[PDB]
């Protein structure tokens, strides 16, 4: 079997594993801050540096995998906070989408809310052109920010959240379970055929925007990932 | 919200938060040894004292969880490494089943399979009377161990074995994600509908049998868990 | 280390986690309301369902613990405000004294204030038999309403009160802040030996009482607790 | 009654409520990062910048305090992680030690680890010249380094530690409760005379340092205080 694992309890400015993107930089923490506080429509995402093959086009197989991580969302003065993270999968050459409008696009699709991507969002601005539920969520995309599934969920500044993501290949499901402060658990599943929807081998990774008026800390702090392709 | 929540890093005897059935024992490095390898069809099961609400006859709504735990199976001289261990959820008055044979039951079911419970299973002996697949396999039993669903997996002696189960309720999908020794993850999900298989409460805990031939050292090492169920 | 945790945003009918006795009722807000308006000598408690192993006759260690609640007294039409709340600790088996008058002897104690059981008051009346101070006050008990201690307090009618406990096993200290609607904070210590007043298993809970006179609501609106014992 | 009272979810290095001491920056996210990562023998300390009177010459009278905070410590590549925080209260002229070595001193005290102040240390370095415990300890020091009592604890990388505070003036008791990530709690009391030991006025605050070899990520989250001191 071919698995590819890989643990962050930090990160670093010079660290060649992972490719920055946009607006993001690392603080003297270790932490990732994705977006720029004093920019209109920043975008900032992070990937893993090495495509990981997902699935194989010799044998059909598609891989498993157990991904998780906390990241914490901070408002900021005067600004309304948005507009949230996106846990994403996309082909190896993705890029901010050029002329990114940042906002509600979370940095991985254009202005219709169109990309080629899966992803799984915690989302806190209602966008209307892109049928938001009308409070925070979260939400398991495929190649639209127009969600496929969400579940209504609570983003409290300041608050560590962790996330634990588990992808089952034979029945094609994506099931997430998020940790919040207040200690209760918000879950979203959703079968999801990424040998249909994404290349052989993808790029893992996180985005997040802003707007001229919506702006927020998004930070990631750790990480943890392990995927297993059966190779017979 | 209704949240269950609890974290055991280590386990002790006369801990009120863990009921003790059969042949269960605690070591002095905190781990619970389930199985006596000196008794013939031993079994030891060890569930979580408090009952724990699963669903609501009053709003209709059911829990979502989220657990993790991890085991090790260790061979003995000449018996043979059996028969593994089941994460079983059950009604909140379940006991070992009177004249249980051990064995090929994981302490949950009668002779032929049957019992009130769901769980997943980590199965060391192909018992043909069950239908068991012919290698190592993790299973998701619903009121049998006849699995509704396997997937092969391999049992490494002395090996520290890491579980972490979701619980979906909006689509009924309990995934399963085993992060083995090698690094390596082997992955299982089903939809399993709780509200129609268990009662509104229930008990969690493990079970793990042998026979006169079959035994092998089957120790808890930890386990977290946390359920969350919306009141409406 | 044997740790029991948990936290109670609100509350609900047949949470299996709580242990309601006498005239306890939860409202469709989530409080639990302690006393019955239209009941003579009213007597209401809740426990923590499971019971806290708060030393060892084994080690002779001593649990330490942090508690935090939040509870709402308020007037009602023609009766006199009374009774007041008790956070209490007394053994596993507790129940409601047999032949209770409610009233000052806050559903923990008999007619001449004697009982078994450590706690903290929020006391609204001033009964002499007990020699209570003149005005309201927080009171530290040891098996008696005849408190060991006490501080003059104010019980503003419909204020939420904020009260933050903590007992440290090796002083044997209990420390109390309790956070008044006037921003001001009140606080009372006593050294109390919990391992020579009470069992090794104690359940923890709320009492509440009023008389044929004397009756007000008593709001119960979030408890979070943390309890620590040192293992062999 | 004479009130002082302040929360803190976030801080600003341009607000006037906070006096920054050596090597302290806000970091975007606005947490507080009170050591230099790049400089030998770094200390940086945090004051809130308006003295708080905790007793009175004219009536003898000492204020009670309730205080909670939240930190983290997070190591560094190639450093140990090195010396730790202190939460202290000193005299309102009160400026980081001339010629500090930083390390052991906490940034509160001279060589010999004398200096005018009372506060509750997360040290995570022994150091046999203070006669420091072999392993990591919360400590309730008194005008030393050298604590007047410790308490075992221990120092998790990347973990956000959550601490309340209790000073009981009547019992002159300084309760500490430490809530780890591994859910257990930790605390340590200590009578201590404010009176005696400190001036009328005084500065609350936290202060870090690192040396050569040691040094490690010191943040400040949050800070919420309460102190009420009769004027009757
Ligand atoms: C209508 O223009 C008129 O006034 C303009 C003055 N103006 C207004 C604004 C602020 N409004 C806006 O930015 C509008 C766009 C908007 O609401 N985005 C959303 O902002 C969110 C946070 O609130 C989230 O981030 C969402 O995701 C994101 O979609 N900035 N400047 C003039 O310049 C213009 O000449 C004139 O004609
Ligand atoms: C066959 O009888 C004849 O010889 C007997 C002598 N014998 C044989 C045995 C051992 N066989 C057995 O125990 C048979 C049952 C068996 O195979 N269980 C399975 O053992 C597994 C481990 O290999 C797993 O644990 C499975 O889950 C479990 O089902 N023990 N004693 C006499 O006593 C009897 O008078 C005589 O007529
Ligand atoms: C004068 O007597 C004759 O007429 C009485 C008629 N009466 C009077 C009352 C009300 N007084 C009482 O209830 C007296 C007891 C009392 O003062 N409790 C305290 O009430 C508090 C609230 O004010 C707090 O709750 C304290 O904790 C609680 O101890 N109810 N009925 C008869 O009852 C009696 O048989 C008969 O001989
Ligand atoms: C033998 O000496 C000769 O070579 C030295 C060269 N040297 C050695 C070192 C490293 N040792 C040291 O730094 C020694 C001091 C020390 O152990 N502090 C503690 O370090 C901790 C982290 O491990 C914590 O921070 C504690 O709080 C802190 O007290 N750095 N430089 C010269 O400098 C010296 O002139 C010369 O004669
Ligand atoms: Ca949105
Ligand atoms: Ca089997
Ligand atoms: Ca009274
Ligand atoms: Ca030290
Ligand atoms: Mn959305
Ligand atoms: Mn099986
Ligand atoms: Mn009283
Ligand atoms: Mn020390």
């Amino acid at each position: 079997a071919e698995t590819v694992s890989f643990n962050f309890n930090s990160f670093s400015e010079g660290n060649p594993a992972i490719n920055f993107q946009g607006d993001v930089t690392v603080l003297s923490n270790g932490n990732i801050q994705l977006t720029n506080l004093n920019k209109v429509n920043s975008v900032g995402r992070v990937l893993y540096a090495m495509p990981v093959r997902i699935w194989s086009s010799a044998t059909g197989n598609v891989a498993s995998f157990l991904t998780s991580f906390s990241f914490e969302m901070k408002d900021i003065k005067d600004y309304d906070p948005a507009d949230g993270i996106i846990f994403f999968i996309a082909p190896e050459d993705t890029q901010i989408p050029a002329g990114s409008i940042g906002g509600g696009t979370l940095g991985v699709s254009d202005t219709k809310g169109a990309g080629h991507f899966v992803g799984v969002e915690f989302d806190t601005y209602s966008n209307s052109e892109y049928n938001d539920p009308p409070t925070d969520h979260v939400g398991i995309d495929v190649n639209s920010v127009d969600s496929v599934k969400t579940v209504p969920w609570n983003s409290v500044s300041g608050a560590v959240v962790k996330v634990t993501v588990i992808y089952d290949s034979s029945t094609k499901t994506l099931s997430v379970a998020v940790t919040n402060d207040n200690g209760d658990i918000t879950t979203i599943a959703q079968v999801v055929d990424l040998k249909a929807k994404l290349p052989e081998r993808v790029k893992f990774g996180f985005s997040a925007s802003g707007s001229l008026g919506g702006r927020q800390i998004h930070l990631i702090r750790s990480w943890s990932f392990t995927s297993t392709l059966i190779t017979t």
